[PDB]
């Protein structure tokens, strides 16, 4: 890689607030960017215990971690040193919007995270007020080349207690802050999980597999 | 199968309006409901030629040709002799909107399909009134079920002259017409190809190949 | 008015089907297009008795019966003798979708509204399918000019049996078949009333007021 | 009022990011709350100069000021002392979207406004960006209550720079600290204007006149 080691660690920063109520979180992570595999402990260092459930925030908390073949360009990893920014929307199925944008820098070996994150109208008696989430299914990424950047779109949804999903459609817009080699059409199939965590969620550990491909049907 | 044939054919009869131009069509379809390999020949019955690049209507003209591994239930194939229907619903990037039903019934070795199509607020001046479409980028629909309903969700994408893609969001709803047995979280991956076509495009052939999946990275 | 009378007449040939039920209407209407004052008797000439909430049609069922100040262009009747179209997207807050086109001629002293209706995604037992609406809030449309076409937005919503709101975006573009002087950015005052039915709503009678106006603030 | 006096004055204090870049503002406002007259300075005390349109952010910048019939329940007016919080989600047409949310407090004859900003996606070569807009059309919030909240819809439009109009929608939810009357379905007129700014909008002034009514048409 030159500029990614095979093994790098990261710290994630991040600010924001749900339905009004406001929360800082600091996380350390590790992984093999090249291998997409990945893992990262969060803490809530401010805010807590939060009224909300931690699975909207779990996707906020690493693209340089995934695993591209080599006959697709990588968008990501292309950026650095210079790095890149996301944006995110999330739209889920009861109203509920969430805006979320990213500020990915790298030093030596380290990568840093800045994130705000908005999210509201989260009903009351709903999914995520209530805690009552379950993780997010696996998940694959549509992503395609635009203006200059990566735009990715993904159907996800949260596995519910007693049974059921609830549904969120993700839109993440990557914006490399120096030009690179444009991908073509292609996925981004992940898998993230909440490994351990204490009691109130104010302490998680999550992992998280991703992996680049073309279309399995071409 | 018992019901569905290694090898059967299909009769498919669409009807619709686009901006407000009636149009009709008609087509004979053969393929290997088991394999996922399918083709069919359409004629624009009524209307002709159409003012609108075909390509909307490409995805429009046959779930039970879907390659289902045996351990993943079929919800399609298990809904006959009874039948099916799908519910669509087509979001364009510039506001076009299509709402699509369809009613897929079985005799012998024939399916028969009766399709009623509907879109407007195409842009006079986009790629679906100015035929600047050139097919449908291979796709890859997240279905998940649901009040006994099969929900498909897919990010689709047609290729534009000149380069550069016109976004379209699909959902699907398949509702058999008999409760069966209902598949977990899933994907159903699909090549969707013009292979012929006469110059004003009043006689069309589709090629398709449709297989299901298990999440990549689970 | 030269070419609308002051008292007119017209009638309404309606096509369509709703979750893939077909039906068809026909009805007769009278009002005085320069008051905005309108009544028309619906007639469910084919498929029925509906299995849906009849609402979701009654505004399908006038707009150059619409009272416009002098120093308000009026779009729609500028366009006579040579008429307009207009196509519609309807968006239910539980997911239920409907596209509506329709093609506005003249002959005389009667107007002729073809047309043809697209919903589907109702949930089987919301207040569509079960029947449990009452009636549209009097509603307001925004309007502004735009390609020589006029667009109009609303936020409709209907009154639920047990109290309570079922909300549905209305967006409606008017195009003129000819050019004609383009109004500025005003509203439509509407008030729409179901007067008279029978037991299973096979025939009902409806009567509208419609008013355009300025921004009242401004 | 009792609480809320006949002439009152309110600070702003607003933070947020728009496509990455933070920014932080201050305001002194005044007007009558019961005649729905309001007027307030802006200052940009950190992250300017703005590198987008300011019109997006005026809107951020007050419910107690509007003039509401006595036949018609005042929804925010009666959340005092305790105050409300309001939650606005902004669809842009060319897909910025943007999410707001405040908390209003009372102190005596002063109110208190705390803003958080977050919008994103806004194109590069946008109205927005570009800062080619002109100002919002007068507009017409469409209001319900449900759950005990208020709920208020309004279709804006920013004008354009050169002629034509930037659509965004506007979905906003108030919710009361407390227990209130509900008012039923009317509707609030506006009209936003800018009536003083610098060169490159550090400093900003606006002006706001808000009247609630019922129904024009009923």
């Amino acid at each position: 890689g030159g500029v990614i080691a095979t093994q790098m660690t990261y710290k994630v920063y991040m600010s924001g607030t749900v339905n009004g109520h406001y929360f800082e979180v600091e996380g350390d992570g590790k992984g093999r960017p090249y291998e997409g595999e990945q893992t990262v402990k969060l803490t809530v260092t401010k805010g807590g215990p939060l009224p909300f459930a931690w699975d909207i925030l779990s996707p906020q908390c690493s693209i340089p971690f995934t695993k591209y073949p080599e006959d697709i360009p990588d968008y990501v990893k292309q950026s650095f040193p210079e790095g890149f920014t996301w944006e995110r929307i999330m739209n889920f199925e009861d109203g509920a919007v969430c805006t979320v944008s990213n500020d990915s820098s790298i030093q030596g070996n380290c990568f840093t995270y800045h994130v705000k994150f908005s999210g509201l109208n989260f009903p009351p008696n709903g999914p995520v007020m209530q805690k009552k989430t379950q993780g997010w299914e696996p998940s694959s990424e549509r992503l395609f080349a635009r203006g200059g950047m990566l735009i990715g779109n993904n159907f996800m949804a949260l596995k519910l207690e007693g049974g059921g999903h609830y549904l969120c459609e993700f839109k993440t817009t990557y914006k490399a802050k120096k030009p690179v080699k444009m991908p073509g059409y292609h996925y981004v199939d992940r898998k993230l999980d909440v490994t351990n965590h204490n009691k109130d969620y104010t302490s998680v550990e999550q992992c998280e597999i991703s992996i680049a491909r073309k279309p399995v049907v071409a």
